[PDB]
């Protein structure tokens, strides 16, 4: 009665925390996702860079599929970076989800300056001969800002191949975005 | 109730004068994974972009023999006259009675997996139905999509 | 209520230009054994498969004199104009007002046995009505089929 | 009061059992059917073999009329074999309703092996000059398996003429199938 | 004896009928006995005589009635009965059946042998034995559930099949006994 | 209904089984029906094929089992069963017996005909008749009193005797159905 | 202990499973142990053998079943499992995945490497190390929320990828263990 | 309460009586034995006649095995005749268990006179081509006379082959005797 | 009072689980045994293979010492594999405790097929220059099957040297078996 309740919420924090990243049998290599919030669903984006040079920076503005850009009032809870590696891979990548002011600036070599301030978390990923890296999944949160789908144009993902010019089929990227449900029909279609 | 109107737009390629056409009901794969879900009534719609001057004998049912091929053997299948047929020769908004028909399955409950066995069968009669003249629509009714509660892994 | 819609599909054979046709109402034998059952309203429907270009003067009533033969003596029977007639010269889904008429018998209660005495009478006017052009439908209403509780012996 | 009730159910078993097969005046030669269950109705199949050879085996998969194959979700309570003899008859037949795995095997001369295991009851029928055999009606039950009309494709009837090549008009066969009511209309037909 | 022995008495009375279905009782030692007519209804017989059909030939026959019966074509028909009484000189075989032919919707030529096959009605066989005369030669086809009348008795048709011989007209008689209500009584002053 | 109709209900239920021991019931019209397996136990079949022994020759055969069954040789055996299923071409005669041979204490050469004589076990005959196929071809030998197990099923031996013919291998199949407990269920993570 | 220690007991029992997710326990010191089958369901294995595909080649394979399982295609499937058991001579690498291919809507030619990219399913890697054998080689993909049956097991497809070598057929076996309900028990008298 | 008890004993008589001889599935050809009484056990005798002539009478005095003849005070409840047929058999036999006065008379052709009086039941057995005879088991009762094992010498079995001289291996006979338990040991053996 | 009791049993699970394998000071290199159950004792077997070839499979049926094989009714709780390494060791071994059907099959090269099904846990052991492997002790449980000492003949241990032909003195094996107490004497010996 409101005394074991606060103790139960303390221990449930430790169950999440002590199982942050360990090779659990439900997903033994790559770290598992967290559950979508009741309400919201997800929506993916596969972005393909052009063949940029060896060790070159890369800028990319976030667009969306056009069925999503209709309802530009619904909120965006969190967004996600998946970096799924296909087998032939020896390179390194850094991924970042910073806020570029929209069309206030370019993306030419000031991107390497944008890695320096650290206003956002930075996802590294590197090849090891010892084994594949277990943790390749960043979650950048947005629930405090109450942003919407209409503000998703403002953000920009920043990619950096370092030790190689990235071949277009050595490592795919993804930007998964969690927003509310696209509104359901039910009217008589004409 | 509990339904979000799944639209599939399937345009048929080019016909000659007095020739048939068949095409099977292939759906998006977010729907096909919901194979158990009960399927209510369905309808078709014929929306022409202008440059249109033609008329059609569109009718859809299950193709027998588990989807044997659908050219010139549906000529016997248009010879029965069991289900009604939509004939569009009006070319003005309102002169046509209706763009739509009915194929209810509430007692049948032929599911999403049974939509693999259905095939739109098309007859054309005039002008051989050149490019961009009509845009066929087929709208189905089937119990509401359960969304995943897990972000991609 | 209490009724399952008994459909009988009777296509008429080939006519000449300006000739009549008659055919009696024969039903499936699972229905004819239910002779006592009360019969409500009935209707006809004209569904053409395409290749169709014709028009008809379909009208059904009881043939008198206990089914005397039904060629060229129904020309006087189309000369009265008592019951309405369906004329199909539209050839598009919705341009026609209606494919259906009405012959209610709720006060008459002319039973299943009295369906032996009815005869579809057909007039054709254009194109002599060649093969597979129209598929006639006639749908009746009559108290619900009692199924047997005994497996075959 | 719940004491003669159990005695009444015991004696009613004996009324069925002691009248299993006797030439009752309601049906004096062939054994009578049992009543269809409240709910279910029946549906017949007359199967006609091709002219197979003298003493040859015979396989046949169960199909249905196409009006039945629509509602392939409704249950099948029991199925029945009638072997009605027409007058000119001197031969012998064996009928069996086994479960063949669907398209996992052929039906060529392993059918005589399928008579041997005895996983299903076997209906014999033979001519006698002493008189016509009184019992020519097998009931194979299916209420425990909760099978449907969609599983009726899986079964196969196995026929064996023994002492003769079967003429097509010396003995008819039937497969009567008891399933639920094909769903009633009541909508305004168009 | 208060609604608890009553249900036990109705169970045992079923067994008295059932265990005495066919046995050579002393009240009728060779042919199986009839059942009692229902209170109300009476009976009415028909002797039908086929023409000399060929050896092993099928035979169709529509049910007519005597004309005094065909007047009151509204009264119900409870059950009908087939008696096959054998006269002494007999060695042949017969099959009798009481099926529903759709009235004038079809003929009776050699599709009768197809009508034996479906089994929608019970089939009465009868055959000679040198071991003795067959004890059971009496079919009762019931009609109380359909609520048919005398006016529907035209629709039925009896189907006869001599098998091992061409039937001589005086080797075996047939009968169709029909149980319907009482033909209405007079009592008016006749003129 | 308080411990006085209970004993009367158990008496009448004996008569329902007994008076329906063998009669051509519509659920199985020719061969006698099986009895229900006990809650718990399941069954397991054996088809045995003799070599072509001579005309009227005896035959011995020890009971083996499939090797998946011989693992759990501690579980009990409730009853065992003989099915003799006839295929159509058949005119011969067979006798089947389920006696206890002492295991490897003796041979099976022509003392088998002496083993038919003592009658310590029931003997299933089966013979062809032109009058018709024999309705009863199913022996049940009980074992619930001895509390034997699957490990003792090696000790028994089935004894077959073709009499009027040398048995062709495809005129009549035999079976030995054995009712024992459930082979133990898995549920562990397989590796 | 009244609905207040009950919720605390369920919290700590989560930590006993979680803190013992993978550690070399003495009950199974090298390969991670299975979880217990649910009360009800049993298991059924499949050993799949690829043809000799090339070095670093993709591989597609549709899930079939043994034919005794494909009979009862109405019973549910709780979970399915991937075991990758290594035999000793092994230096290669494999990736195993249990994705949903739409049934006969597409081929399996080199779009399989695209199917690794979306990440709608967990991906089991396995690689040789000279430091030692990898302790975790057992994926469990769950299906209890979808209420799928045995009849839907045809729709799934396992995706294998040898990477650093052309896979010899006897360097590493694969398995697909499937947990579904009990195949229905007999108990009827066998004929 | 002592009113359904007498009704239960009436119906249990009918269960035995209506199942006197019918081919039950527990023993389908030869009629089954009855249960030994609590107490008593059984003891068998196989008797082998010499090759007597065609249609000849046969006398045989009842002896016992010598382990049984020790305790000649214990009672004899009932005795039994089994006539087990081996396959090659076409003959006929009559078996009878009469009381011959011990050494007061011979057994030469007055045995056929001993069949005539009918003071004991007579078991016939005959071959039929229609099938093997189902009933081949006589039980002669002795519980009223209170005889013992010492009086079993007085009885004599009477066999009559009729249609053939009996070959010694066409049909075996048996005399099964139900008496009390031969007394159990338990002393320290020396 | 029956509420801290269930919490105490939850935490005691975590004390075992979080101390599954760690280098505790009571046994710093090889993982410790678990306590024998009250009742049962243990019994060892050292098995010595012949010099099989390089990378060759190996089969071996479980026998026992003859003093144990007397009381073949007593139960077997669990059995154990110890793989004790002596110093000169660079090879690799796999050990498995599968159920071979007794004399139903050989052990020639189908043993490598028996590794594939995974019906039993598989103990690997490999040399590392980084250090000796800490976990070399499999426990296969048998308490659910209620097997006895008489069924220990049915099992077979499967050994596989992989990278070398095993010298007979580079690595010993053991099979420790936990069964009940061999029955105690106390009678006056003669």
């Amino acid at each position: 009665d409101a005394n074991f309740r606060v103790l139960s919420q303390q221990l449930s924090r430790l169950n999440k925390t002590l199982a942050a990243g360990r090779p659990t049998i439900n997903h033994p290599t790559f770290v598992g996702s967290e559950r979508c919030r009741p309400g919201y669903t997800f929506t993916s984006i596969t972005l393909k860079p052009p063949k940029i040079d060896r060790g070159s920076y890369y800028g990319k503005r976030l667009l969306l599929p056009d069925s999503v850009t209709e309802y530009d009032k619904k909120l965006v809870s969190r967004l996600q970076i998946r970096v799924n590696p296909l087998p032939k891979f020896d390179s390194t990548v850094w991924v970042t989800v910073r806020k570029v002011p929209a069309s206030s600036d370019l993306s030419v070599a000031a991107i390497s300056a944008m890695f320096a301030d650290g206003a956002s978390p930075v996802l590294v990923y590197q090849y090891a001969a010892s084994g594949v890296q277990a943790n390749n999944k960043l979650l950048y949160d947005l629930s405090a800002m109450r942003a919407d789908i209409g503000d998703m144009r403002k953000y920009a993902v920043l990619v950096y191949s370092k030790d190689d010019a990235l071949e277009t089929d050595e490592l795919v990227l993804h930007v998964d975005i969690e927003h509310q449900r696209i509104p359901t029909s039910g009217v008589l279609p004409v």
